[PDB]
């Protein structure tokens, strides 16, 4: 049983950086698959990035390929999403989702626990 929290949202200007926080409460951190998702308004909710608990490469989304970082900090119950060279198209509602590294899933929508999300806005407006 664990209890998520997003931090870190903003509006950015283009080509800027974000880094996102995903702060977990409950017992055994170490033992959950950490997975980020990102839902546009009239959009269905999209796969960003997941970590998983051994030593392995994460995953990601073909739309960040190689712009977004997601790592974790098992001491401190927190996994991150460090977003670069961000565009108009990237906002949207960031999630941060968990599962028990045990359980296989079809879907991300199959995770069990899940935050409340943290909004993004991209804009190539000179409000900046």
């Amino acid at each position: 049983q664990v209890q998520l929290q997003e931090s870190g949202g903003g509006l950015v200007q283009t080509g800027g950086s974000l880094r996102l926080s995903c702060k977990a409460s409950g017992r055994a951190f170490a033992r959950y698959d950490l997975a980020w998702s990102r839902q546009a308004p009239g959009k269905q909710r999209e796969f960003v990035a997941s970590i998983g608990v051994t030593r392995n490469p994460p995953y990601y989304s073909g739309s960040v390929k190689g712009r977004f970082t997601v790592s974790r900090d098992n001491a401190k119950e927190t996994v991150y999403l460090q977003m670069n060279d961000l565009k108009p198209e990237d906002s949207a509602v960031y999630y941060c989702a968990a599962k028990d590294a045990s359980v296989t899933v079809a879907t991300i929508e199959d995770y069990p626990y899940w935050g409340r999300g943290t909004q993004v806005t991209v804009s190539s407006e000179n409000l900046y």
